[PDB]
């Protein structure tokens, strides 16, 4: 198991890869321009990488279109995408160290959750997906004797993949294994926060055996590049991963242009409800905390929102706070460290100035609060809390993404209905109860993609994850994920 | 069996509603201004038609919320759902002859056709759908043993549906059908040249047993009260069929507003394709002329484009001909009429206009070409047909909604599926061929929703009906379509 | 609502068909033979029923495979096929109550139970067979480009269904439902205790449009016709509702015969189990009451193990007593009646002398226990309770088949579990308890195909129903149910 | 590549395990009894293997049950299950060259069949049958409000498993790959033909990671430890490939004993229908030839009647006759022998009696006809071929189990079907056609567990494999083998 020391070794011992990649190769944007990729670690220089423009959206697509009409993937049998689709997950894992160091060096998270949590994460939805190809079924229609009625799935096409920061390597896989898996071509187009894993897994898919064109990469802006392949008149669909206001703009420019499909997974404002004959208030306490200070607050399904039945708030808050204690900002680079950095100086005043709208608005500090660590020369705050939240309030209605908390209480399970519902979001909530009734029929009047109950962040890949209402449409993970990448036909023969 | 005089006496007895309808009664419109609704059989004022706007779909959407939420609807029983939901398809049938009449006297097609057709096609969409409520099944996933994973549907909540003239009361029965039977509100917004079946049967819905606010209905123009329902702050999900143009309007208004679900069935440009292996060439020929001439040409998956091989194409072409004059346009109210009228003067210019760029283009006019009956006050054209027809061509690009048929040629199998799917559209292909590869290949190959071998305009309520490309997303009639009107959840729960 | 008098009246003026039915047509047994139809009710005779053998047999199913292979009924649309079987029910529902009172008159069941539980219960089941129809998709495999795989269902051919007397109609109507729904031929084998329903019916099949030769029902004794059946070197399936002794000589009878398939629902000893946390003790109180009295407990998922933890039982056993004095014998022919006859004196002594060994092994008698009512001259028994059973009693062991309750305690969940699973049965199984945990895990442990939570005798037509171990195997209800009559087939097809 | 020296020193140089395999240990007979293995390529004594006896199926089941209530394997996590089923391939590939050869030296197959076909064959159905353990997802009905159905599968427990000699290795795969994926223990019992690979297997089961006692090995005869698992009260399931005769007295065991499920995979006399417009006739030739010969026609799915349309019938036979001659019997240890020996002495002189029964009933022999290789020491026969053959004759109506073609003409489809149906089985069948219909129609209208068209020996992991008639119940491969393995259980809650 390697040490601090270990890894700033690796680190400094790096040569990272930051070109596009196009039709099998590496590459340079058009105009040659680049943009600086600095690490939030201490704020050093990690490479200086491709900045892609709407010429080059053109070529990748160009790209993307000829190797799917060639049929070397799109059509590939099954078996042989299964396994090249496993190969690919392979390849993740045995380049497990160096692709972890990457995304902690990128965009500041612990290098015990990349390793332990992300590049398995990611490889997994590669490998599920791949197993999944052949285990799927089409249908035959109820028909009349001189009818044969077939209901089939097809591969859109061109596929473009928009994604974030938080999770860079994983929401991409989360993407790419259905997308691969089901024979489109992808044009993969990540965030400019955190472009390496991205640009450095292109060439692993290749040595798996993805031909070349099937899956190119452009880093860039989401404004240039971004905006162009989602303005694409040659791309079938776009998948997304973001903000709201973004995923909103998607559907304006799919309407602008070709009407392409839009798939979308935005913010959230995730409800932990928990109840007093919760069973075990302690691993409610220790999940609450987790549930915010996890990859620094930086996940959309963060239980950003502790709605708390009133008879246990006063035993319960200290237990949250005491949970919360536990998790410490400190060297991303570190094996120890549980807490890393955040994303850039933007989006750590982002998340100060939410905590002054904290004060402002009302509510009570009662842990944390301040930015620390700044000797390193790198962007660090401490999990906190506010107490004495009302729903209204600017930190209880908008996606913070970061690690600050907001304490709500209600006094009937209709009442903390009401408030986890009252929120434009729908991605995810959670509901703590040892009462049968109460847990289901809670649960079932939740409008949010994923609820979990007596515990949070659960599910695997069998559990499809997205929003209702502004937290998008459509899902990620499971076999439902396959769906937003292909086309139905009904093939109906007369006999 | 009803006479032609039958029927006029009938439909000078007609007593023709005119109001929209919002919880459970009819009302005027807010501004309390109606437009005129005009018969294009011979011009005659069927009904002054209140004129929705903005003001109306906010009192509308409210109705439809709140009814969603309190359950009547919403929370009844599936098998309860299922049984209201047939009782509603079966006064559809008990009203059929009224229905039929003012399907007919509304937009021109034939009596014969309303009540053979399109009557039966509501009813038949209303009562399977409500047929396969409690056949429906949700899933659980494979766990570890200290979890239960369910992944389960719920309805969107508030749907609006926005139809257009040229199939009224089916194209609504198509959203009504799967939109109903899984629970939501929906408020229907019929095309204001064909306003008068979906203001008769939101009564029937309540004889039926549906519950007040379920199902609301606004007459009035696309541009006031449609876009009002499209931008609407608390409408979950917009379905639509109509113009390509307008269905990507919609996208934009969802990016604009509030993210809502949006699901499309825009138009098209259907290729025909005949080989010279076809097992019936005259079932071929009857087939091609039908597919082109039935309900005026006015149907998105009119066989518009015939694409024939060459080393048949003069012994084919006669037949197609000859196929053609037996269908000619008459008064729609005579029950041995086949070929009604177009449903406005300015549909009939459009056409007309088609036809003269055809002739501009260098095609060559073998058929028809010409408005007739000028003398009865209404609007009618003869089935037509260009010859020599490069796929290039204004005709062979641009769907005309008129009875005009497109011939082309060629040679191999390739080029016709180069052909077919050169194209912008993809709502539906056919093939002619005994060829058992030939056939499945071909359908294989062909980028459209519906593949109909050995026939045309095939599939009944089994098969999921729809476009690839800028003909649309997402499926009518199947289980399929109730996709359109839930969400999927995940409940993980931890014992 | 009917009263005493008018149902008197209404047996008094039946005409009762006795005859065997076969193509379409009642016809006397071969031999010319016929059995004595015998009320338990009072003793009057009921009618002279055909009493079929293997000569019978050997015509039915001759009439059955060429029904079969003409395709009248097996390649008849999905969608006819559907009507008919809606009409099927809609006719078993408007001769309700003549069929309801042949029922009662036949085996003995009160009035009040025949027209709402059984009728409906059997209509219910052929109407959502019917409606299941064209909802059912078969599979097409992911293959690689060159084939076409398709995995479809086809009918068997020929169906022979064997039925017990305690619930005539439903019983039968649960094997007619899926089997005539894929198209299959029947030859129904009703009880020798209770032929006339399925004698009725057969008739109320042809008018609903049911082709001549599809159902054949041959009244007779199980060890002449039945096994003729079972034997039957032309019957493809044999599907039964019975005693284990009999469905084991069903799976010997196929293996000496054709290798026919062999379809087994068979006896039960369902455990009811209530914890301390039951959230309705008294809702429990009156189920568990129910559930051993219900149709004087002739009923294969009769809770008949009373499982009760310790801490509870001094207060639920004088609430369950109570509960079970409101089920009283009376004369089946009174509306008000809530438990009628058993079915034969044979039964009714074999109930007598399971009392009766219930004293000898030592268990407490707190309730009935004695025959009743010997001066109407029917057969009447009074819901019995033995209190300190242990599970290895004959009364906890082996299937009494009338109304006598054994109750068994416990102190911790495991041990309930333990004594649950303790019988070679596993048909049913109920839970009460209020914790979310303890509910899922112990219904998850109990070995039954059935388990119902906070309620008893739950689940509809949606609901597979059938046993784990000796209590057989397959479903009867939902969709499962039609997997017992047909066969599947892989169709791969090189392109 | 291996050369016939190296196969010839690697068979001297095996070491081989003959015992039997209990709870995680090679273990003798409990009478300590044995029975010589002897090899039909030469004669040599390959080991002295356990011959287990009821005792050692008592020992077996007891530890299986064991096992299986321990939860080891039984609650494992789905995605833990997974991967010990793809390492358990994994060893299988790893250890191919023993495993191929063990199969080669013991049932007398062709080395290069072993290596090619078997042992992937056998690898296939253990890793894709793990793979689909996670992608299965169960039920959730649809109910009232107040109700949760839940509809899943649980594994029954103890399986036993009975194989044939023909397939060794790949049949117990097609067994143990969805038997052990869904969770229970099994307690293999290959043939006495062929005991080495299934002994040597349950070492490698154990090192992949299979607790012990899930996975036992009895060694023996089928009447003694066959019939003893057949007949045990603690086996909940018991499967089988083999004999039709043998399959009929399992259902008659089960019957005799404790109900277990029995499904059932028997004999077959597959016809190849071929048409004149087949596309390709040399294939068809090719394939037809394949079809009788390889594995020495020692394959259920065997095509042993070959159709021939009459007009084609005198250029095809030669075309069959010429192909046939490719297939050469020769030393199973040299890689170039494409025809092996057959299996023993006693089955060498059952299909010497069937080609004498060819000539006796009047058939007439174009091909083969004797025994050769004497001098060897080993069993062989060539490729022989009967025309002018009667569908009545025996060596048309009985299952050979050798290299014999019986060749039968028509000159109608509806006649084609008619022979093709005119047996009692239903295993598989072929048709060689262009026509879109005639392929379609033809294959509906046989009555067969698989049908290939213009192919034969189709299908792969997704399609169901098994019997109409007397070849048998249920399938193996696919998704649907898993059916055969879990018990439905309807779990019905009261919220
Ligand atoms: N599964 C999920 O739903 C999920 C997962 C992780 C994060 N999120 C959300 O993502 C957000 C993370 O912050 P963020 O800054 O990465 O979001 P963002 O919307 O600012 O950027 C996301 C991606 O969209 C690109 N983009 C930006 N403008 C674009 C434009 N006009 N056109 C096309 N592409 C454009 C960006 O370059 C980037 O790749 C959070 O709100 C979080 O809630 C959601
Ligand atoms: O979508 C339409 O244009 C209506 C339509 C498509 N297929 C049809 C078959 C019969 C009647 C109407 C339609």
């Amino acid at each position: 198991t390697l040490t601090r020391a270990d890894w700033e070794q690796r680190a400094q011992n790096l040569k990272i890869e930051g070109r596009a990649f196009i039709q099998g190769e590496y590459t340079a944007a058009a105009s040659g321009e680049t943009f600086d990729c600095i690490s939030p670690v201490d704020g050093r220089l990690l490479a200086k990488v491709a900045s892609c423009d709407a010429a080059d959206a053109q070529r990748a697509v160009e790209s993307a279109r000829s190797a799917f009409d060639s049929g070397a993937w799109s059509r590939l049998a099954p078996a042989k995408r299964k396994a090249t689709m496993i190969r690919f997950a392979g390849l993740l894992e045995q380049n497990a160290e160096e692709l972890a160091l990457l995304e902690t060096l990128d965009m500041g998270k612990p290098i015990s959750d990349s390793l332990g949590v992300d590049i398995p994460g990611g490889a997994r939805a590669l490998s599920w997906s791949g197993e999944a190809i052949d285990k799927l079924y089409d249908e035959v229609a109820a028909t009349p004797h001189d009818q044969l009625g077939l209901v089939t799935r097809e591969p859109v096409g061109v596929v473009a993949a928009i994604v974030p920061w938080n999770f860079p390597l994983m929401m991409a896989c989360w993407k790419l294994g259905p997308a691969l898996s089901t024979g489109n071509s992808v044009v993969l187009k990540p965030s400019e926060k955190s472009p390496l894993t991205a640009i450095r897994i292109a060439q692993l898919a290749i040595e798996a055996g993805i031909p070349a064109g099937v899956l190119n990469v452009l880093p860039g802006y989401g404004h240039t590049v971004g905006k162009a392949l989602a303005l694409h008149m040659d791309v079938d669909t776009v998948v997304f991963t973001g903000s709201t206001k973004i995923a909103k703009q998607l559907m304006i420019y799919a309407g602008e242009s070709n009407m392409k499909r839009v798939w979308l997974e935005a913010g959230g404002k995730s409800p932990n409800i928990v109840f007093a004959d919760a069973p075990d208030l302690q691993a409610a306490a220790d999940s609450a905390a987790s549930a915010i200070a996890f990859n620094q607050g930086e996940v959309c399904t963060a239980g950003s929102r502790l709605l708390v039945e009133r008879s246990i708030k006063d035993r319960f808050l200290p237990m949250v706070i005491e949970a919360l204690g536990t998790w410490k900002p400190g060297n991303p680079l570190d094996p120890a460290t549980n807490v890393g950095a955040l994303v850039d100086t933007q989006q750590m005043n982002t998340v100060l100035s939410y905590i002054a709208a904290g004060h402002t608005d009302g509510a009570r500090l009662v842990a944390g609060g301040k930015q620390i660590l700044q000797e390193t020369g790198g962007t660090y705050v401490e999990p906190t809390i506010f107490d004495g939240v009302n729903n209204a309030m600017r930190i209880a209605q908008e996606e913070i993404f970061g690690p600050v908390l907001s304490v709500l209480t209600f006094d009937t399970a209709e009442e903390a209905i009401q408030i986890a519902n009252d929120t434009p979001y729908g991605l995810a909530a959670a509901v703590w109860t040892a009462n049968l009734s109460k847990a289901h029929l809670t649960a079932r009047a939740l409008r949010a993609g994923s609820v979990w109950v007596n515990q949070y962040d659960g599910g695997d890949m069998t559990a499809p994850f997205g929003g209702f209402k502004q937290s998008g449409n459509g899902r990620d993970k499971s076999l439902h994920a396959f769906d937003k990448y292909t086309e139905l036909k009904s093939t109906w023969i007369k006999l």
